[PDB]
């Protein structure tokens, strides 16, 4: 009975962290099964009604940081909303922390960028592990702005 669907570009990216794109109703059984207390939406669009319904069933929380979805060369990941999700994604009582945008590789892969970051990873393994995700969709520009991250005020 394999019967397990894991939403788009699901991985776990620590313990009590995982990372995805948007989770269909195909995938709430698989999410049940990680016993989730939050999730961390990253796209500025409303939840859909299932997907309300799969949370108010499951008891968890929704935190939306809505960051529009921009193409390169005008890509401009805003500062302000990645540090708030941050603040949150480290807050042990929101974890399991499933972190979601739409396809789980620009917005999703700067905030688990900015995390690795955190954990004192050398740039290039952060790199490594956003491309490994991001695929022929890799930004130079998400990678830039893992660069210039100042981790002064979570450190
Ligand atoms: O910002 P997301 O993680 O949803 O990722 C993409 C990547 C390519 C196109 C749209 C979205």
């Amino acid at each position: 009975e394999l019967h397990l669907i894991p939403p788009l570009n699901f991985s776990m990216v620590d313990n009590g962290i995982f990372r995805s794109g948007f989770p269909d109703s195909a995938n709430f059984s698989f999410l049940q099964t990680l016993g989730l207390r939050s999730i961390i939406y990253l796209c500025p669009e409303p939840y859909p009604e299932s997907n309300l319904q799969f949370l108010k069933s499951n008891g968890i929380r929704l935190f939306q940081f809505g960051i529009e979805g921009n193409k390169e060369p005008f890509v401009n990941i805003p500062d302000h909303k990645i540090r708030m999700a941050l603040k949150v994604l480290l807050d042990e009582k929101n974890h399991p922390v499933l972190i979601h945008s739409k396809r789980g590789k620009h917005r999703t892969g700067c905030l688990v960028g900015c995390l690795r970051k955190l954990q004192k990873w050398c740039l290039t393994s952060i790199f490594d592990e956003y491309q490994r995700f991001a695929a022929a969709k890799a930004r130079v520009s998400d990678q830039r702005f893992m660069e210039i991250f100042d981790v002064s005020s979570f450190s």
